[PDB]
């Protein structure tokens, strides 16, 4: 139930529950999810927190 997905635009986290990343960075995404902002996982960190939907693209 994950799908793997890049960051298009660096992005620094806008709440403490938020991830910060760098364009180009790839995370998991947990598949339920809707709204804007979504749970990832990143690959390059092993750090887990909410990112814009619209940051990313599936990779």
């Amino acid at each position: 139930g994950v799908t793997i997905f890049v960051a298009l635009y660096d992005y620094e986290a806008r709440t403490t529950e938020d991830l910060s990343f760098k364009k180009g960075e790839r995370f998991q995404i947990i598949n339920n999810t809707e709204g804007d902002w979504w749970e990832a996982r990143s690959i390059a960190t092993g750090k887990n927190g909410y990112i814009p939907s619209n940051y990313v693209a599936p990779a």
